[PDB]
């Protein structure tokens, strides 16, 4: 049977292995998991995966959980070059350091930001939480000494972190004074034919889905 | 010469990346880098990792950062086996989700909770902080159907989350009759012939420097 993603393209990790599927020339069948209507926690998904987060892939049977994995498995076992996540162990620890950087600080921040909002109906973000978020742009800044985050070449490493930080950024601003290299590095992936269909809107629309919640929750 | 590990024994990422080593048989230099005099920030360190974090590995010139993919860099590049990290894109995909849901949930949690305290001069841990860090031990619970968190051997993930989880259940309690799970896994991992050198004192000492770092924050 066909390769399977359960996703949804609101989430930051689903879009981030959706991208790799398109600079693989992977076809990915999705299957819609709406969070909002709580279908993750549904038995027949919990059974997939008892953590009951979501991008979930389903490979012939094989089943695959969290994103990171997700696209590290995907470039390993169908890539035709392995520009995406290389073979070489130096450069690869690099691209994994990026890719727990991502997990760890972008993404881990992102969601202590927006659960809040998201899930507990709450209209407002403790500065705590905010200054934890501009640290991780910081941080994000410093470690773009090259063109993309892991290096001089576009790796999955990218799709992770700008599949969060297009998110983000809606949310707690990203000032250019402060992260130049962040807005370079945005331009670079946008010049990819296919970042706006398949992140350029799903960041966006989490981003103002975000502050749009915040904002009915104050009514 | 022997690797250089940049690190610090509370450290539970440093931990993991020791814990590995130790089943490696590999003989780790280490160079102390004190986060509570600010080392990590000292302009040859930053150099050396831009997001001034620990640990650092120093492999004959080549630098790796990020315990994760240090620990993946050693069993790639030492490894005699693959047991600890496989070969098997599958089998090495279950692992690599452990990895990611440690960085990602157990100790982004734990940093949440412990950073404030050991840093900030704070001296409370807000029920939200608690909520979150309790909700990763279920998540955690849940992961073991089998004996270690990716599968039926004993990996990398297993070293990655240990180091956190010993060193936060001595400050958000982990109670026993919710996570019968966690305690035989523990258990498994206590066998280990270097596990309380490695592992088991340095996680204790950390939850109980957060505690004492807590109380004497509360003091003024
Ligand atoms: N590190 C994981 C995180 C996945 C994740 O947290 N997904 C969120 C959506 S953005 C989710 O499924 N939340 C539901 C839940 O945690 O119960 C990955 O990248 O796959
Ligand atoms: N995901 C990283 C996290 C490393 C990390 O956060 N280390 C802490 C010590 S527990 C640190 O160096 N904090 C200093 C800082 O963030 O400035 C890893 O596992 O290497």
């Amino acid at each position: 049977s066909n390769l399977v993603l359960y996703t949804l393209h609101l989430s930051p990790p689903c879009r981030a292995v959706e991208l790799t599927a398109k600079a693989l020339g992977l076809e990915l069948e999705q299957k819609t998991i709406n969070l909002l209507t709580g279908d993750h926690l549904k038995p027949e998904f919990v059974k997939l995966n008892p953590q009951h987060t979501i991008p979930v892939l389903d490979d012939n049977g094989t089943i695959i959980t969290e994103s990171h994995a997700i696209m590290i498995y995907l470039v390993t076992k169908y890539g035709k070059d392995d520009s995406l996540y290389p073979k070489d162990p130096v450069k690869q620890a690099r691209v994994n350091s990026a890719l727990h950087f991502e997990s760890g600080v972008l993404f881990a921040r992102m969601r202590f930001t927006f659960e809040r909002i998201l899930f507990f109906g709450k209209s407002d973000i403790p500065e705590d939480r905010v200054e934890y978020v501009q640290k991780s742009y910081e941080l994000l800044e410093d470690t773009l000494v090259d063109d993309f985050v892991a290096g001089p070449t576009m790796t999955i490493a990218d799709f992770s972190c700008i599949s969060t930080v297009s998110s983000i950024m809606g949310v707690v601003p990203l000032e250019q004074s402060k992260h130049p290299r962040i807005y370079a590095w945005i331009d670079r992936l946008k010049q990819l034919p296919y970042y706006e269909e398949v992140n350029g809107g799903g960041g966006t629309d989490l981003g103002k889905f975000v502050l749009a919640k915040k904002e009915e929750n104050a009514k």
